[PDB]
């Protein structure tokens, strides 16, 4: 087999971020994103596939990772395939999207399976903090990387098989993402608890006083955000409060800056303090026999944040930073 020269061929090229702009404008163009997609998913496999195997045979030769190994080697070469062939071809064409779609099947279960190496190693070596900033600096990357794949690949499916251009909304209502994953949080909080917090959400419109506010993002990266942070916010609220009546809503505010749009939500579910604050982030420590984590990666995939800032005794905020402009939303990527 070729497998560990293509990889070593591709992981000399760096991975080229794409901006909200050049997302849009890319959605017949089909020749176009081809023979871009052709070079650039192997670019991105390879880099990524590249630094699994700088990982200690202690890891690297762990089923789990071995497993997710040999995904990425075949998803290679089902690319592969496609480097010589005809741009004008309209069934060349046809079979790279079949191809796609194969390929975003085959990966649907990293996230758990990932979660296993990160288990065994866990119970296999011990917990200790230079083993987690690993597992952290590792992870982090991975997972981008992944988002980043799919995101490719979703662009290319949906667009080829009019307002939303395959997964982004260039009039994405933050309020309407809001009220959205609350209604889904608050449907599970009341199955589970049988009590569930309000909503209340105020805007803030710096520059535009009373219009709704609007973006350009991919909204099921906010809605899974939102969703996150709901869960959240339902739990501890409603597990503060069961020896007390009163129940305070949850309050969101949608702040809309020169450069940031900010979404806060607080809650009154009596906090965490300081200094179990970075746990709750890491992959390791919330293990045990999508998250906060990987929210966080959606929120910074696009040059954004996902900060958590609690006052113990009394609540939690959560703070997911977007750019506003289409502009400053560029694809934020790894590079071996
Ligand atoms: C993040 C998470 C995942 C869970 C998964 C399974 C079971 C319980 C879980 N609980 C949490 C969870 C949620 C809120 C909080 C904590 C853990 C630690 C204790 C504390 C009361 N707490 C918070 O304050 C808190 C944390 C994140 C957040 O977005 C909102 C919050 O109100
Ligand atoms: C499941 C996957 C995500 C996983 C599971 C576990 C790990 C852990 O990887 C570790 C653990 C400890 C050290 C410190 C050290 O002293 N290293 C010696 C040099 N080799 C380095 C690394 Cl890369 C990574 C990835
Ligand atoms: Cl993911
Ligand atoms: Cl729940
Ligand atoms: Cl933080
Ligand atoms: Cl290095």
């Amino acid at each position: 087999g070729s497998a560990p020269k293509y990889i070593e061929h591709f992981s000399k090229f760096s991975p080229s971020p794409l901006s909200m702009k050049q997302f849009l404008d890319f959605g017949a163009c089909e020749k176009t994103s081809f023979t871009f997609l052709r070079q650039e998913l192997p670019v991105r496999l390879a880099n990524i596939m590249k630094e699994i195997n700088l990982l200690p045979d202690r890891v690297l030769s762990t089923p789990s990772v071995q497993l997710v190994q040999s995904w990425y080697v075949q998803s290679l070469l089902d690319i592969m395939e496609f480097l010589d062939k005809d741009p004008e071809d309209h069934r060349t064409l046809s079979q790279f999207t079949d191809a796609l779609v194969t390929i975003r099947n085959r990966h649907n279960d990293v996230v758990p399976t990932m979660a296993q190496g990160v288990l065994e190693y866990k119970d296999t070596y011990g917990d200790d903090p230079v083993s987690n900033q690993n597992i952290q600096y590792f992870l982090d990357r991975f997972y981008l990387s992944r988002i980043s794949i799919r995101m490719l690949i979703n662009q290319h499916t949906l667009i080829f098989d009019p307002k939303h251009i395959g997964s982004i909304d260039p009039n994405c209502n933050v309020s309407e993402v809001v009220k959205d994953a609350y209604d889904m949080a608050k449907l599970l909080c009341d199955k589970y608890y049988m009590a569930s917090p309000d909503l209340e959400i105020q805007e803030i419109n710096a520059a535009n006083s009373k219009q709704p506010i609007h973006m350009v993002y991919v909204p099921s990266h906010l809605y899974h955000m939102l969703f996150e942070l709901f869960k959240n916010a339902m739990r501890a609220t409603v597990e503060s409060h069961e020896s007390s009546l009163i129940l305070p809503p949850i309050k969101v505010m949608v702040a809309l800056g020169e450069e940031d749009l900010s979404i806060k939500m607080s809650d009154r579910g009596g906090g965490v303090p300081l200094r179990k604050i970075e746990r709750l982030f890491s992959y390791m420590y919330s293990t045990a026999p999508y998250g906060l984590p990987i929210s966080r990666l959606y929120a910074k995939y696009f040059q954004g944040d996902l900060q958590l800032f609690s006052m113990e005794g009394f609540g939690t905020d959560a703070v997911i930073y977007l750019k506003a402009l289409s502009t400053d939303s560029v694809e934020r990527l790894p590079v071996y």
